[PDB]
């Protein structure tokens, strides 16, 4: 990206998602680092936000006095600290003050940005005094904007997938002095959400939005910044040089961008997913379309959409793979069935393998089961194959093989003298050529058998034919044919049994496969899940510490509560 773009357009009260720009997400594969700006108007945002992408002309500037940038903006770039990942930068629209009305979607830009930040700069300029915190409002809302599940209490599990906040502090107008040593700008913002004691209405207002950003954020830090130049010059600011700046500016500047790129972490979803182009397309489409539809964007059915999409390209890249497998090392006829089904087993086990690692929630195992009935249909396909090609090569074989034999018989090449013992050597060498023909396939039998069988009369025609044997050995040859004959019949009964029995044993093993592969999924699933209930544990536990040694049971028991409806869910 040369430049920024506008992701969300606001126009005429509506908030719609900019396709070109979905389309450049679409073909950014890299993990993401998402870091969102948002704040009153001509507060400077847009202007830090350039610093971040290290780059004068990006996101464009207005002034001192008016509003400038709409919707939101993203502009992509490479990582400075992190190879192989992009630096997402959402600039977003200027929030007014609620105590003046209007800016309808001020809200939705907040909450947008939240949700689709790893990390999440409020920027305001001045202190934080009791006119910063009235705008803070925009934090408390974020209960009657955002769901974190669809199946007063929603909010606490806000902090497990809320970004990190970082508060800037522009024009900052106080020295920060204190007994011993100055205040360093993170002792500053633990100073300035402390609570205040009592239960009026004013106590809980003052509160509020300090309980909301602790309670609700899993970290958070501060950053000032001293007026930039002298206010004849705020204006130029963007074609200013750095030399003409106030040197602590440009450093404060400095450590804020490298804090950013050594501390913002890529964007992840439930169940560790990384956010790359595509995932965050797809957040982007859902939570817009729930806004437009009237409902509230909920960080559940986000994931369940993409899960959508991304198991059902699980399956299709799952069958493809067994597809190629197959077609790269399936012979026709096989030797046995044996061997086409120990490569179906082999080729299905790795299609599965696919499949699990590149699903997620998959519900009911539904797309599973897609799979299975898919790689069935492709497995009974290749048997049919099989099947045919055997079928084919075997018939061929017979007409090689034995109808130079009918032929001389019909010929009446064996009905001379002796011509019974002569005939029968024949038969059996040709039997014998038969058998030691190469991947016959698995209907060599049938088919051998079959034919022997319907030419029955051709051996008893010959026998009685020939003179040069006695009654008695003629007697002697028809018990020995009506033997070879069942023996025959047992070679072929027992070829179709066993084939029976072989698809039976796949079918049980292939569903083993199946039920081992989920249930290793879904246990290392558990394990990720409560690795994440763990750090939301921890950092609750840590909050409920802070208050009670702040002096507040109140908000502190409340914490615990919290606690244990998170233990229920583990
Ligand atoms: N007082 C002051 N002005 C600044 C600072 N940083 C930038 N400015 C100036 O403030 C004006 C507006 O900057 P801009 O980044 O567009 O502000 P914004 O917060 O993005 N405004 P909007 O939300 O309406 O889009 C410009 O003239 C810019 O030079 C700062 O730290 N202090
Ligand atoms: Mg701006």
């Amino acid at each position: 990206m040369t430049g920024p773009m506008c992701l969300i357009e606001n126009t005429n009260g509506r908030l719609m998602a900019n396709p070109e720009a979905l389309k450049i997400l679409s073909a950014i594969t890299q993990p993401m680092v998402v870091v969102a700006i948002v704040g009153l108007y001509r507060t400077g945002k847009s202007y830090l936000m350039n610093k971040l992408a290290g780059k004068k002309k990006g996101f464009s500037l207005g002034s001192t006095v008016q509003s400038h940038t709409k919707g939101i903006w993203m502009w992509c770039v490479p990582h400075p600290k992190k190879p192989g990942h992009i630096l997402v930068l959402l600039d977003t629209e200027g929030l007014g003050d609620v105590e003046k009305g209007d800016n309808q979607n001020d809200s939705w830009i907040f909450a947008l940005a939240v949700l689709l930040s790893s990390t999440f700069v409020y920027n305001s300029i001045g202190t934080i005094n009791q006119q910063a915190m009235d705008q803070l409002y925009y934090v408390t809302e974020l209960t009657h904007r955002i769901r974190s599940k669809s199946s007063v209490e929603d909010s606490a599990d806000f902090v497990s997938f809320f970004p990190d906040f970082v508060w800037t502090l522009r024009d900052f107008s106080l020295d920060l002095e204190a007994d011993g040593q100055p205040l360093t700008p993170d002792e500053y913002l633990t100073y300035s959400l402390k609570l205040k004691k009592g239960t009026s209405q004013k106590d809980e207002t003052f509160n509020l939005p300090r309980l909301c950003i602790r309670k609700f954020f899993p970290k958070k830090k501060c950053f000032v910044f001293d007026r930039p130049v002298h206010r004849r010059k705020l204006a130029q600011l963007e074609k200013l040089q750095d030399e003409e700046l106030d040197p602590e500016f440009v450093q404060q500047v400095a450590d804020f961008c490298s804090y950013i790129f050594s501390n913002s972490k890529t964007k992840t979803l439930s169940g560790g997913i990384q956010v790359n182009g595509p995932r965050l397309e797809s957040l982007v489409l859902t939570y817009v379309n729930a806004i437009s539809s009237g409902d509230l964007p909920c960080m559940e059915n986000a994931v369940l959409a993409l899960a959508q999409i991304e198991n059902s390209a699980a399956v299709q890249k799952a069958i493809a793979h067994y597809e190629q497998q197959m077609g790269q090392k399936v012979q026709l006829p096989t030797e046995s069935l044996q061997e086409l089904l120990d490569l179906h087993r082999d080729s299905e086990r790795e299609a599965i393998e696919v499949f699990i690692r590149s699903s997620f929630k998959d519900v009911d195992h539904l797309f599973q089961k897609e799979l299975a009935a898919q790689l069935e249909k492709k497995r009974d396909d290749f048997c049919k194959q099989n099947q045919e090609a055997s079928s084919d090569r075997c018939s061929g074989l017979l007409q090689v093989i034995f109808s130079p034999l009918e032929e001389e018989v019909k010929a009446g090449i064996y009905s001379k003298p002796g011509g019974y013992r002569l005939f029968v050597q024949k038969l059996q060498d040709l039997k014998k050529k038969y058998y030691e023909e190469p991947r016959k396939g698995i209907q060599a039998e049938e088919i051998l058998q079959t034919y022997l069988k319907s030419k029955e009369s051709m051996t008893d025609a010959i026998l009685q034919t020939d003179q040069t044997l006695t009654e008695k050995e003629k007697e002697i040859e028809v018990e020995r044919v009506k033997a070879e004959s069942a023996q025959a019949s047992a070679k072929m009964l027992h070829e179709m049994q066993r084939k029976n029995e072989q698809m039976m044993e796949q079918k049980e093993r292939s569903y083993q496969e199946h039920l081992k592969q989920l249930t290793e999924k879904m246990e290392n699933d558990r394990v990720q899940l409560l690795k994440e209930q763990e750090r939301t544990l921890a950092l609750k536990l840590q909050e409920q510490e802070q208050l009670l040694k702040e002096g507040f049971q109140k908000e502190s028991r409340i914490m615990k509560n919290e606690i244990q409806d998170l233990q229920t869910k583990m």
